């Protein structure tokens, strides 16, 4: 799916990208901050997120990329109120992402869950 699609990015929508910890020699007791709703988009293997929807074609403000290229997603625990939630653990750092309906929620788990998998795909005739 090549020279088609508009944009540049596999995928991309609104939702709550709640970190788990970024740094690893700090002593800190609890979360620095709660779910955190940062328009993220896909593009390639890494993972650009915006406080806002004003312009894309630009790289992030504050919030550094991850690299998603060897994530683990796994669909969070069914504790967090939040629904249709799924859980991503990047090589670099762990964070959490929420959609809205179910099926939405599934497109974003496969789309990465595909990038980050070896693109090995039938790529001859």
């Amino acid at each position: 799916g090549s020279s088609g699609s508009s944009g540049d990015a596999a995928k991309e929508g609104w939702l709550h990208f709640r970190p788990l910890v970024t740094d690893k020699g700090k002593r800190v007791g609890g979360s620095i901050r709660p779910w955190k709703q940062m328009y993220v988009v896909l593009r390639g293997h890494s993972l650009y997120l915006y406080k806002d929807k004003r312009e894309q074609t630009t790289p992030s403000e504050e919030e550094q990329p991850i690299s998603v290229n060897a994530c683990l997603i796994d669909i969070s625990y069914s504790e967090t109120k939040r629904k249709n939630v799924f859980r991503l653990t990047t090589s670099d750092c762990e964070c959490l992402f929420q959609a809205e309906d179910r099926d939405d929620m599934l497109a974003w788990i496969k789309t990465i869950q595909e990038s980050s998998n070896l693109n090995s795909g039938p790529s001859s005739g």
